[PDB]
């Protein structure tokens, strides 16, 4: 069952010389500087208002050249084009992959099941469009006649990173309404959020692909339950929307077909919020900002499409994190954005990459017996540099590290916008080359320590650098810049994918837990000693039972 091609990477003669490459050459990012005055040239793309620094990697030209082969051998190319022209390259699940249709505005014709599915996109989006002037104008009243005042998104996963993470980047470009963002099916969650709400003035959105889950679905009950409070039943319709691709269970629920935001199977939870799923972004931003935000995915995308890999900066990000995982042996990526408005970024990536390439088979059906997906981690800076940068720079661990930055600040304040890009450049530059013995106790002398503090502190004080970074400077923080750096990592991953030669886009890893709690559930509801697990879940349970 072959749709993308199955080039197991460990074959490659390309991953043989890179095997051999890394073997036998030493990687000191001073070194590699000193040596060439122009590697920041020959190391970087700036794609117009864009610069992608990836000279601080721990690359020579040879492992560059090496890894681009291995895309190539790989057979990347044929990969973008399966992915892009909707073939079913969701190979498990007999699915396509078409996220980037979702933001191509109707330029390409994919076909799907003989259905061009650009009618169906733009659909959607004018309809989101349409209704989201509604709300936010103020022509849609609540039921007792007023504005809508607050809209609460409710779904897990998918259905809540990405509106969270967006919602929180763009803050700068709000509407009126105010936000809220449900997603645990801990009833504390919904109970804090709607603890200050009027029902009379909140847009319920019950995003789930599936609308099955869990956690949605008992969210949505007490939503609706909190909500029927002060309305009445056919009062639901008015301010309960849903984003699914399952009209029928919806439709039971008492929402409005009409308000049902429709996406498809071939739109992956991790890769919805382009779809129906980003409706309240659509509300948060307004539907212009909506769109400027698909249209830097779809540069993005057609920057990955058409690009020649040694310029295609997804690309790039792809086959150097294969090289730090699989060479390197680094089993996390830390993703420091230089912004406040990213302080749910690496929490979105942890879904779009450890969920997508978090695998342990190949797309040949066999275990690998290589390292697959990192471990996705991160906080803004400069907020990291006071929790774990100190690890990076002097702990035992490789961790290569995106930073993220924008140049020009939304909102330009005194001398906070240089100062937040004075840590970004030193901290990458630090990381990089470090501080030498020789260094340190220069800096001890002229601290006046004598020669026995000196001795004692000078190995606490060196940094041995040596740590890679990419360095992104977009000009500013918009929808589109957004989406463009989005859909960057988007594709990332399934460079990356490609390469592993797993399935980016199942996600079978989910089930036994899944299962194993529909076993627990009514366990937890009766009164006897369990017993029928093994001897710890038996004891949290019994324990669970006597505390409840
Ligand atoms: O959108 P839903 O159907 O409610 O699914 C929400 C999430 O649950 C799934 O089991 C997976 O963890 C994710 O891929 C998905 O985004």
């Amino acid at each position: 069952h072959m749709s993308l091609n199955t080039i197991n990477p460990t074959e490659t003669k390309a991953w043989a010389q890179l095997k051999e490459h890394f073997a036998e050459t030493d990687f000191d990012l001073k070194q590699l500087f000193t040596e060439d005055k122009s590697r920041f040239s020959e190391f970087s793309i700036q794609k117009e208002n864009l610069l992608f620094d990836f000279s601080k990697n721990l690359v020579d030209k040879k492992a560059f050249q090496l890894l681009l082969a291995l895309a190539e051998e790989c057979h990347l190319n044929d990969a973008i084009e399966k992915m892009f022209t909707g073939d079913l390259i969701n190979q498990t699940e007999n699915r396509a992959v078409l996220h980037t249709a979702l933001r191509n505005f109707g330029e390409e014709k994919i076909v799907v099941n003989g259905k061009s599915i650009d009618e169906d996109v733009q659909r959607v989006l004018n309809q989101m469009k349409i209704f989201s002037e509604k709300i936010i104008s103020g022509e849609h009243k609540g039921f007792s006649g007023k504005e809508i005042t607050d809209v609460v998104n409710i779904g897990i996963g998918g259905s809540d990173l990405g509106p969270v993470m967006v919602c929180s980047a763009l803050k700068h470009y709000r509407t009126r309404l105010n936000t809220h963002f449900v997603s645990n099916v801990d009833g504390n969650h919904i109970a804090e959020v709607v603890k200050n709400l009027n029902p009379e003035t909140t847009l319920f959105i019950i995003a789930s692909k599936t609308f099955t889950t869990q956690e949605t679905m008992t969210n949505a009950l007490s939503a609706k339950e909190w909500f029927l409070k002060a309305g009445k039943e056919e009062d639901v319709a008015k301010h309960f929307v849903a984003l699914s691709t399952n009209i029928e269970a919806v439709k039971n629920f008492g929402i409005a077909e009409e308000n049902i935001f429709e996406f498809w199977d071939w739109v992956g939870g991790r890769y919805s919020l382009w779809s129906a799923i980003g409706l309240s972004i659509v509300l948060a931003v307004g539907y212009d900002n909506f769109e400027k935000l698909l249209r830097g995915a779809q540069d993005t995308d057609k920057h990955f499409r058409n690009t020649e890999f040694k310029n295609n900066i997804p690309v790039l990000m792809g086959v150097l994190g294969v090289w730090y995982r699989n060479f390197f042996d680094a089993s996390s990526y830390a993703i420091l954005p230089y912004s406040q408005y990213l302080d749910r970024f690496a929490a979105y990536l942890q879904q779009g990459d450890m969920e997508s390439n978090g695998k342990s088979v190949d797309r040949n059906g066999e275990f690998v017996d290589y390292e697959t997906g990192p471990i996705i981690w991160g906080e803004p800076g400069t907020n990291g540099q006071h929790a774990f940068y100190q690890l990076i720079h002097q702990g035992t661990e490789l961790i290569p590290a995106d930073f993220i930055a924008y140049a020009k600040a939304n909102n330009n304040l005194s001398d906070h916008q240089d100062k937040l890009m004075s840590n970004f450049f030193a901290q990458t530059e630090a990381l990089a080359f470090g501080k030498t013995k020789e260094q340190v106790i220069t800096e001890l002398k002229a601290s006046g320590k004598n020669e026995e503090e000196i001795a004692f502190l000078t190995n606490f004080k060196t940094f041995t650098g040596n740590t890679p970074t990419n360095s992104f400077i977009f000009e500013e923080l918009t929808p589109f810049t957004l989406g463009q750096l989005i859909a960057f990592y988007e594709h990332k991953i399934f460079v990356q994918g490609v390469i592993w030669n797993i399935f980016s886009f199942d996600q079978w890893g989910v089930e036994l837990g899944k299962a194993l709690a529909n076993k627990i559930l009514p366990e937890l509801e009766n009164t006897a000693e369990i017993t029928s697990h093994d001897s710890s879940t038996n004891g949290l349970i019994n324990f669970y039972k006597k505390h409840k």
